[PDB]
């Protein structure tokens, strides 16, 4: 798929290790202190597909599929698939070759994506930097392709962070010389021949601040999807500019204050609501970037708090604001495993209960999102917008006037008050009749044009025009 065609998608990121196993246990034991593989497998995948898509997401993205490194080492195994060793082979604790190109298949059959992440990084190796063998890597298989071994001490040094070695002496990561053109025509034709043999959408591109710009453009092109790239810093100023050489990043600059304003009943609601503006303004697409709140490369939103109503009002925003929305696995069924490798639990030891009280606020999100898209062509390209925010709450507008999604959040958490809030601002036409799609109940516009939104329960609020819901099956009553 193109860009244009992955805006009006919803991910569902999930480590394959991790979301299923082929025989569908619930019960099957995966310590994630341990860090050794648990069973997750393509297949399980395929199996639990209803699952993913009854939460109204378009698409996944799966962990990196390249033969890792064998051995488990003192850090455990290559589980999430980010020390690799062999490209042309697959990890075979997931599958084969016909696993992973029958689980894209049964995706397009539902209509839904695939997305796969890729490091073009670094290999990973079982030991110290200086015993590398060389020769294991293939088909970069000599020194020469990589960079001379240092770590990297000083992330503020731009060439450091591409030219030294992520990693240490325990678990070190071979960092390939992406300045070499048989490297990078290696890794085009890689890519190009990836993304063809496995009839893969789109492209997750991890660490990609740790190889110079001049490598992503070529990278794109011969991927010939889109690809959206992990650049791990919150600085919009630093992050942003990777448009310019990759379709999308990860909206990192959105996720610190995003956090901060519902991991708590005293959130900053002014940081969220300068970050958005700053985005949509300095980034070169805000549309084209990811927007999330957990992964696992941070505690969990639960660890934080677990607040039921203030995780509903994040993955709310996650769904609505602009550009594609990403949920890590674990996030619907209010997971709480703190910093890696806490945050890898396997999907399966949830039971996947389709009637959790996440699962059912995604679904109804991603509906409205869904349903909006499908009648206005203008939705994706909208650039999401507050239009208002006082200590515990904010709203915002998206979408073509007559036809837009106001979403109120607030992060009064489950003990909230119930109040009405006097909204202005939200452009409906007065006297109209506006659905709250969440909890399914009207309001209808005041003369002033202002909407009177019942306020309870620390509950997010999502409007859209009642009229335009005719048809459709949210809602029905
Ligand atoms: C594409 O398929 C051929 C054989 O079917 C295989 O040899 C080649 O390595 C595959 N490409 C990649 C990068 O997996
Ligand atoms: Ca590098």
């Amino acid at each position: 798929a193109t860009p244009a065609d992955w805006r009006s998608q919803s991910i569902y990121f999930l480590l394959t290790d991790r979301f299923a196993r082929t025989d569908g246990s619930t019960t099957a034991t995966c310590n994630t202190a341990d860090q050794k593989y648990c069973g997750g497998t393509w297949q399980g995948i395929i199996d639990k597909l209803d699952y993913i898509q009854g939460m109204g997401f378009t698409a996944i993205w799966i962990t990196p599929v390249t033969a890792q490194l064998p051995q488990t080492t003192a850090y455990g195994d290559a589980y999430h698939g980010y020390w690799q060793q062999d490209i042309y082979s697959l990890n075979e604790n997931y599958g084969t070759a016909d696993d992973l190109k029958a689980l894209s298949s049964a995706l397009h059959e539902r209509g839904m994506y695939l997305m796969v992440d890729v490091v073009a990084n670094h290999m990973g190796y079982d030991g110290a930097g200086s015993s590398v063998d060389y020769s294991v890597f293939k088909p970069f298989s000599s020194q020469d392709y990589f960079h001379p071994f240092c770590f990297i001490q000083n992330y503020e040094d731009q060439t450091q962070v591409e030219d030294c070695w992520l990693g240490d002496n325990t678990v070190s990561l071979p960092d390939l010389d992406t300045t070499k053109d048989v490297v990078k025509n290696e890794w085009y034709d890689w890519v190009g021949s990836l993304v063809s043999n496995y009839s893969i959408d789109g492209l997750r591109i991890d660490t990609v601040k740790h190889v110079q710009k001049d490598f992503w453009p070529g990278y794109n092109k011969a991927a010939g999807v889109y690809c959206i790239g992990e650049v791990l810093d919150g600085d919009p100023a630093y992050t942003c500019p990777y448009q310019n050489v990759m379709d999308g990043v990860l909206n990192y600059p959105i996720y610190y204050p995003l956090l901060n304003a519902f991991k708590s009943t005293s959130g900053s609601m002014d940081d969220l609501y300068n970050m958005i503006n700053t985005v949509k303004s300095d980034c070169p697409d805000s549309t084209l970037l990811g927007t999330f709140v957990e992964n696992h490369d941070n505690p969990r939103f639960a660890s934080y708090t677990n607040d039921i109503a203030l995780a509903k009002n994040v993955a709310a925003f996650i769904i609505l604001n602009d550009g594609i929305p990403i949920i890590y696995a674990g996030q619907e069924q209010h997971y709480a495993g703190g910093n890696d490798p806490a945050n890898r639990e396997a999907t399966w030891l949830s039971g996947y209960p389709t009637d959790s009280e996440l699962y059912k606020l995604i679904a109804s999100a991603n509906a409205i999102r869904n349903y909006a898209i499908s009648k206005d062509t203008g939705f994706v390209t909208y650039k999401n917008w507050p239009i208002y925010k006082d200590d515990t709450t904010i709203a915002m507008r998206k979408g073509t006037d007559g036809s837009q999604i106001v979403t109120i959040l607030s992060n009064k958490g489950a003990s909230g008050d119930s109040y009405t809030l006097s909204l202005s601002g939200a452009g409906y036409t007065a006297g109209q009749q506006l659905t709250e799609v969440i909890g399914c109940t009207t309001v209808t516009v005041g003369s002033d044009g202002n909407v009177p939104v019942p306020m309870a329960g620390g509950l997010p609020r999502v409007l859209y025009p009642t009229e335009k819901l005719a048809g459709s099956k949210i809602c029905s009553s």
